């Protein structure tokens, strides 16, 4: 017993076709990965299964071909491989296998030998009447095992003999065989192939073996980066089939047209209607042996699953000889003078001894039968009318005699009477279908009731799956059903017994993949959304659902990876993905008093940055070229839709025209074009950064070259360049900066007016609250913060990719949606084929119309969709842009009050840069730092006069009173000269006695 | 439930309620200080004197007319509530998107 | 063919876009803050919110 | 095309609470976390908080 | 490859056809097509175009 860890083998090639550095995903019979395989060492029938996976190492060659035969025999057509050293001979011609077939040494192929520490691998297939080979011959480091790698199986052989392939054998040329090969079988299975540039396959995916490959499958990428990844649906299945119908009560007389003591004679045969029963049969079995039980219209099982409206019993007594003439198409004296079928009669003739009841000694004359009419009887008919009949051409004149007989002759029936003349009871069924309803059915069974389990049910003829538990509503006696407000079945009474049952959904949700970075680590957790832990490593049971894999830990973090209601999970580092309640923040109480200020004591120049889109990717779709390409008719089918083709085309240019409507009023602010002096001093503040550098030809600054290094045909689809090349944005981003560095905000509002830099933000420190001192005397500092910041700025963009997400995502965007308008061109949409020349050579015109037209409508609402996304998406773009021009205007142009508009603190100025699609905002903000707790007072008491300050508040450090600014703990003595009286001493609540100066 | 299926916001009601009571906590304590950096104390008089500063008014008239704007002020915020419950249509808004 | 996965796609984002809005809304302070215990705001009632 | 109709309709709606949720944080950023000169922006009258 | 015929790109097109009767490499590129676009001033202005 040796079996072996199949690893990452069995891949082949599932198609002819050569890809290029893509991934591609195939629904086909491959080996999943780590599988159950059987290594091998009489030899009985192997199963051949879809396919197989042989893998020999026999450097010996004892095994000389395969015998893929059905039968292993001369029965049926045994293919048979030859593989010596000369050439590979598959034969299919009929071989009288000797006793025993061994070598010592109609269908033929003869091709190059599959032969050459090699390991053969060989993949055998049969679909769709071809039979596939695929081989590989790898060198193999030593091991009595499958190595651990990747190979790729190139085909090597087709067949067209496509025979059934049951059993395969591996052929046996010498006894004890011991041959060391491997066999495992194939299944359907999705994998992910990675092509290289050489065209080959380097590694492969298989879908459903772990969740991370669920998830790389879902992506098309070998690589996951962390996050949640919704990867399948969960449904619990049915497990038991329930069907319920009521009570089989009430019954068909068949115990009647039996068992009835006398069947009067054939003459007048009995004829008996029966209907609105319930059809029973086993009575009717269960009576004695049938002499003759002969079925013309449906087997005697199927009998039940048929409903006849009206069945028609015909009961008579007729001699063992005449049952004979009781058939379809029968010539004879009974079948044409007393009971005549029909050709195409639909019915059972049942037949069976009546001589033990019906014959008496005497000679039961009580039965009788015709025999002379006038003529054959029509099909059903019962002529009861006994006159003397005319063989003689002189008239009867009512009397008999001479050529004058009664029509009606008696049976004498008598026990000693052999096999051919004993009264035989025979009661013929007819069945009659018309187009009416019918309500007459055979017993419809049922089985017992399974609640609190996901089962299938058929209870009194309505359909459906779920759990049935009990249900406290009361229905009223004449209702069944009970419907939801989404008219939804979700009660139902039980026929047999009168219960009401509630029906609740089988369990069914989605699965999600909680993964931290391929690179980091392979584990995973799997999220099921709304499913209780108890319907599906570690469980735990959240409101989003039931979270396995990963550990609930009480300590709280930051949010990472986002689950649900609070929860979140991480890979904090056996140690694992955790699960935990995400904390808010740093909890922080603000020591508030009555008497207690907190004023700042140095600032912090704090430089931020901004992405914002501003305009999306030009697209221009030619309608008749994409939904027909060549296809002359496809054309003309089309114009019978009517102006889609018009109405699409005018929403893509108004989308185009919106975007370079978007970059203009983003970037084309100002009017004029301003320089910058060659003399590049502006008090110690370095803007080489943003500034354009003359080196590259580029004309672009560092930052906007770290922008455009991150960021950064086909049938009828074209991009269409934007109006302003990348060159001129620059120009205005340029303009836009030397501007705010030369003229401040003087430019946006009118003719820019010179003003040194120094004043410039001194006027903005005024702006924000905080006087021009504070500048003038830290300028030095100030400049090397705004220095250090701006410096910051190129690592935290350059190192981080997630900060420039946004403008990718517009980018990525975008080319999904294309992709998906390309790969819909392939899509079939229920018709023969996606190629539109292939339906027009194979189909006729007339059949070739209804093709065409499901190709029409399947491809326009394909440009119905991509359009309306396309006009939602430039709405949203619209909307950033608008944004993006607001901040221009009055973070740029201007000083903005508005918090937290521009930037994050006391908003100072803003500088604007160039990215793919987007502008990218420096904020530089004014943030308090080192903060210091005084004592404050609301107003001073002096010569009975109350006293507030015109600028600032009045802070003590304990002994001394003062007045500073808010912003800037700058204390000054109390003087008249900033402050203003204003009312008396008495009012004021918490003034405080104290000296006023002047 | 037909394949339908509503997926749990990630902040819960009581998470909301807390970002809230921040929210609170840092305007009565620090003003607006919070928003553009640390919280620095500040008494709510003194606060309110700023704020009538901004829109104009010198803070002599809060400070001395301080008993009369806390008295307006309760009484508004008395009768938010009994305003809110007599006109369900002032929640008509969020109710319409549900 | 591929509906399935774009109106997936549609719905997700629609999801996602619904956290962020609240976090955009309610996340802008950094820390939690406590009101102190005694709560005197100079005559003010905050009581009701 | 029911679930196409379904999910281009929440879309709409989608960019209506967007819209609706950018306007909240402006308010939350302008009329709560600061004083706001805009008129109207944060009530009627002139906004103290 | 030896036993390759089509070639085909990201998005499931012809790219590359091998000749069946030689074996080379051929690669397809789609006919040139394109937009025509009308620049004209005002008919009021001058007919030119
Ligand atoms: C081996 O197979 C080839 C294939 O037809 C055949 O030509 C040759 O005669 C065979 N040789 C032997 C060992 O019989
Ligand atoms: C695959 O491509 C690489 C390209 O660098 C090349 O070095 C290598 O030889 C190729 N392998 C082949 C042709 O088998
Ligand atoms: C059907 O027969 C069962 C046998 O126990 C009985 O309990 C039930 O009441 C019957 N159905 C009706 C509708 O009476
Ligand atoms: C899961 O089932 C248990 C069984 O008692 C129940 O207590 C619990 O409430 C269920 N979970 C949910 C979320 O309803
Ligand atoms: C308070 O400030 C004064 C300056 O006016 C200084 O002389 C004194 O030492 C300081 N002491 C305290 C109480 O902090
Ligand atoms: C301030 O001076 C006045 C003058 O009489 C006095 O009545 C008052 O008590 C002093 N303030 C305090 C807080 O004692
Ligand atoms: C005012 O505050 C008191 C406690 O200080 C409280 O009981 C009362 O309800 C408040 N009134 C309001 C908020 O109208």
């Amino acid at each position: 017993q040796s079996y072996t860890n199949s690893f990452t083998r069995g891949v082949y090639y599932p198609d002819k076709v050569f890809r290029s550095s893509v991934l591609h995903s195939t629904h086909d019979l491959f080996l999943p990965f780590f599988s159950n395989v059987t290594w091998f060492h009489d030899n009985p029938a192997l199963p051949f299964n879809d396919g197989v996976y042989f893998a020999s190492t026999e450097k010996s060659n004892i095994i000389r071909g395969w015998i893929f035969g059905t039968t292993l025999d001369s029965k049926t057509q045994s293919l048979l491989i030859v593989n010596n050293a000369t050439n590979v001979v598959i034969k299919v011609c009929e071989f009288q296998f000797c006793n025993d077939p061994f070598l010592d040494v109609t269908f033929e192929y003869v091709s190059q030998p599959f032969l050459m520490k090699n390991l053969r691998e060989f993949v055998f297939k049969n679909i769709d009447g071809y039979f596939k080979i695929y081989s590989k011959h790898t060198p193999i480091n030593l091991e009595r095992d499958l190595p651990q790698g990747f190979s790729a199986l190139e085909p090597l052989v087709d067949l067209p003999i496509g025979i059934n392939i049951t059993r395969f054998q591996t052929l046996l040329a010498l006894t004890a065989g011991a041959a060391a090969y491997y066999v495992g079988y194939l299944q359907p299975r999705t994998f992910l192939l990675k092509y290289n540039e050489n065209g080959t396959i380097t590694d492969a995916v298989d879908c459903a073996l772990d969740p991370l490959s669920e998830t790389k499958c879902t992506l098309k990428s070998f690589t996951v980066e962390k996050g949640i990844y919704q990867t399948s649906n969960f449904r619990v299945q049915p497990t038991e089939s329930i069907v319920r119908f009521p009570n089989i009560t009430n019954l068909c007389p068949f115990h009647e047209v039996f068992n009835a003591t006398t069947f009067a004679s054939v003459y007048a045969w009995n004829r008996k209607r029966i209907s609105n029963c319930v059809a029973d049969y086993s009575v009717i079995y269960n009576f004695a042996p049938f002499f003759a039980f002969k079925c013309y219209g449906v087997s005697p099982t199927k009998l039940n699953d048929l409903c006849f409206t009206n069945v028609y019993a015909d009961s008579f007594v007729i001699r063992g000889n005449e049952v004979s003439q009781i058939a379809p198409g029968q010539t004879g004296n009974i079948a044409d003078y007393n009971y005549k079928l029909p050709d195409d009669f639909t019915g059972c003739v049942i037949a069976w001894n009546s001589n033990k009841l019906d014959s008496k000694p005497s000679g039961n004359y009580n039965y009788r039968y015709r025999l002379l009419r006038k003529s054959k009887l029509k099909p059903f008919e019962r002529d009861i009318s006994t006159e003397i009949y005319q063989a003689g051409n002189k008239p009867c004149n009512g009397v008999a005699g001479p050529n004058c007989y009664s029509p009606l002759q008696s049976y004498g029936f008598r026990p000693t009477y052999g096999v051919g003349h004993q009264p035989y009871r025979v009661v013929v069924l007819s069945f009659e279908l018309l187009h009416a309803p019918a309500t007459v059915c055979g017993p419809k069974k049922s089985t017992n009731l399974v609640k609190n389990k996901c089962v299938n049910f058929n209870f009194n003829g309505l359909t459906g799956t779920g759990v049935l538990t009990e249900s406290n509503k009361k229905f009223l006696p004449f209702q069944q059903f009970g419907r939801d407000i989404a008219d939804t079945t979700d009660a139902v009474r039980d026929p047999q017994t009168l219960e009401i049952l509630d029906i609740t959904p089988c369990s069914f949700g989605g699965v999600s993949v909680i993964t931290p970075g391929t690179n980091t680590s392979n584990q995973v957790a799997v999220l099921y959304q709304g499913v209780n832990c108890t319907e599906v490593s570690n469980v735990f049971q959240t409101r989003a659902g039931c979270l396995i894999g990963a550990e609930y830990v009480n300590n709280s973090y930051e949010c990472d990876i986002p689950i649900g209601a609070g929860i979140c999970a991480s890979y904090q580092t056996s140690q694992s993905i955790i699960a935990y309640t995400m904390s808010l923040g740093a909890e922080n109480s603000v020591a508030y008093s009555n008497n207690s200020i907190a004023i700042p004591t140095n600032f912090t120049i704090s430089v931020t940055t901004e992405i914002l889109p501003v305009s999306m990717t030009k697209t221009s779709v030619d309608c008749t070229m994409y939904i027909c390409g060549d296809s002359t008719e496809c054309s003309n089918l089309l114009l019978q839709y009517g102006s889609f083709c018009t109405q699409l085309k005018r929403a893509l240019t108004g989308i185009a025209v919106e975007q370079d409507k978007n970059t203009q009023e983003v970037f084309a602010q100002v009017k004029q074009i301003y320089k910058t002096p060659p003399i590049k001093y502006f008090g110690g503040f370095n803007f080489s950064q943003i500034l354009p550098d003359p080196s590259k030809p580029s004309k672009r600054s560092p930052i906007e070259d770290l922008l455009f290094n991150k960021v950064t045909k086909f049938n009828g689809l074209t991009v269409l360049p934007p109006l302003l090349t990348d060159e001129m944005i620059a120009q205005y981003t340029s303009a836009l900066l030397a501007g705010t560095i030369t003229s401040g905000w003087t430019f946006g509002a009118g003719p820019a007016l010179q003003i040194p830099f120094p004043m410039q933000m001194a006027y903005r420190f005024n702006g924000i609250g905080v006087t021009q001192n504070v500048l003038y005397e830290n300028q030095k500092l100030i400049a090397n913060q705004f220095n250090s910041a701006i410096g910051k700025i190129q690592d935290s963009l350059s190192s981080t990719p997630s900060a420039l997400g946004k403008l990718q995502d517009v980018v990525n965007h975008n080319a999904q949606a294309l992709n998906t308008l390309v790969k819909q061109l392939s899509s079939k949409f229920g018709a023969i084929s996606s190629v539109l020349n292939d339906i027009l050579s194979r189909l006729d015109p007339p059949e070739a119309e209804v093709q065409i037209d499901r190709l029409i409508t399947g491809r326009l609402q394909s440009l119905q969709t991509y359009v309306t996304q396309q006009l939602i998406r430039a709405a949203e773009i619209r909307a950033s842009a608008n944004l993006a021009a607001t901040k221009m205007s009055e973070c740029v142009l201007g000083q903005s009050k508005r918090v937290d508009f521009c930037g994050k603190g006391y908003h100072l100025m803003s500088f604007p840069q160039s990215a793919p699609h987007g502008v990218v905002f420096l904020h530089v903000t004014y943030v308090p730092a080192q903060e210091k707790n005084f004592t404050t007072a609301p107003a001073i008491c002096h010569d009975g006069k109350a006293h507030f300050p015109r600028e600032g508040v009045f802070v003590s450090n304990g002994t001394h009173w003062f007045v500073t600014q808010r912003n800037f703990y700058e204390p000054q003595i109390i003087t008249t000269d900033n402050t203003f009286v204003s009312g008396n001493c008495d009012v004021v609540i918490g003034i405080v006695n104290n000296t006023v100066y002047d």
